[PDB]
């Protein structure tokens, strides 16, 4: 061997530690919801449960457009209408019914306690809900979608989660014992975030993506 | 309606400007590591450090050519390592761009690159001879001058593609957001994409590592 031995082997066992080409590995795509707040200063619902605007509808065509071909064996919600709304055009092409958790919903914020919302600094975290709760309840919910989904006897079983950007944000940074602000990211509307699970290991395999929205206006 | 909605709503456009969304003036690069190299490595021929792609590989690269073939893409750039510059190919011959090479996209010197053994590293422990600070900083600057290279858009966002590599564009995205080695624990899977936005000097990550392309292919491909 000139070195390719060492190098392949050592390859291989990176892959493994992340649950790449390992067997029994399945899949669950975090995505966060439509877009809900075009025009919602003028919308007649409740403004903090609202449904998906125009916009919303089409990114969220976008999305199921997407995700048509990939195999999905389960779709899970938050009770939110905007994220039902989202999860039930991905459900309708793979014939499923979406099934709702609300320890999926976004974090309690200030405008949930009737206070003004704030524009914190970079690394303040600006919610009441604290991030060890959120993180506790998302991990559980997450688990449970994975433990409900029979394994699919073809390829990667996979399940979709449908919910909000500050949850699951917390959710990716506690797998990598980050804590809020250092994945200093905000998820796209309708992005697609991917973990990794095998047992009691839960890899951040993939986060943020809204690249469906590229090609439109 | 003065029940919160509208402070709500302005907050969430000043967190949404801080990431660079909603500005005018913002570039997308699209990082892409390159595709698979290293099937029936033990047995190539070849420049072992720098090599073609494998079968494997020019499938994966199909993928990706076809789901980036709608995407407006107005440059193509890559590593002057063949696996980067022939994917990168697959994906500029979709958009009639030629690619252009950037040798400080190349992958993190190796152990492997010095004629040493190869040793796997508990998590955390910076597994490179090329220091991270070094790697980090050429990504930037490679990224950077790949814009101020790119005519902007006339219609819409301007977006460079730049097919690169994995450890040392893990290390671009971790220092972007004050990270080092270890922090964003992650490896990106070959032909992912990861999205940066990019506004003058200044550059957020967007998105990391998603081979999504790649969730129904066979075994022959995966
Ligand atoms: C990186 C990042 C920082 C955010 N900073 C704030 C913030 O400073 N104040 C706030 O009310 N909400 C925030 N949020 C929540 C967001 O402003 C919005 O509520 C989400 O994008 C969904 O509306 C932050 C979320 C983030 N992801
Ligand atoms: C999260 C992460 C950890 C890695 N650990 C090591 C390592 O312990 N030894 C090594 O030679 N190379 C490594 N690497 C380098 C990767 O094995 C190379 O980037 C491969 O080409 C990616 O498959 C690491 C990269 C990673 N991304």
């Amino acid at each position: 061997s000139d070195g390719r031995e060492s190098f392949l082997e050592v390859m291989r066992s990176v892959y493994e530690r992340y649950l790449v080409g390992v067997p029994g590995v399945s899949e669950v795509w975090l995505i966060r919801h439509a877009d809900s707040y075009t025009g919602l200063e003028d919308y007649d619902g409740d403004p903090r449960d609202p449904a998906l605007s125009e916009k919303g509808r089409a990114q969220a065509r976008l999305l199921a457009a997407r995700l048509a071909g990939v195999p999905l064996h389960g779709v899970w919600a938050s009770g939110a209408h905007r994220a039902q709304q989202t999860a039930s055009a991905v459900a309708a092409e793979h014939g499923l019914r979406v099934r709702t958790d609300a320890r999926l919903r976004e974090v309690r914020t200030n405008w949930d306690d009737g206070r003004p919302s704030e524009l914190k600094p970079h690394g303040v975290y600006p919610f009441p809900e604290p991030e060890k709760e959120v993180a506790e309840r998302m991990r559980t919910a997450v688990t449970a979608a994975v433990a409900a989904t029979p394994p699919a006897p073809d390829g990667t079983t996979r399940v979709a989660v449908v919910g909000h950007d500050s949850a699951l944000v917390i959710l990716m940074g506690s797998l990598m014992n980050l804590g809020w602000g250092q994945l200093d990211m905000i998820l796209p509307l309708t992005s697609v975030s991917v973990l990794a699970v095998k047992d009691e290991r839960m890899v951040v395999r993939s986060i943020g993506d809204a690249t469906h929205l590229a090609a439109a206006p």
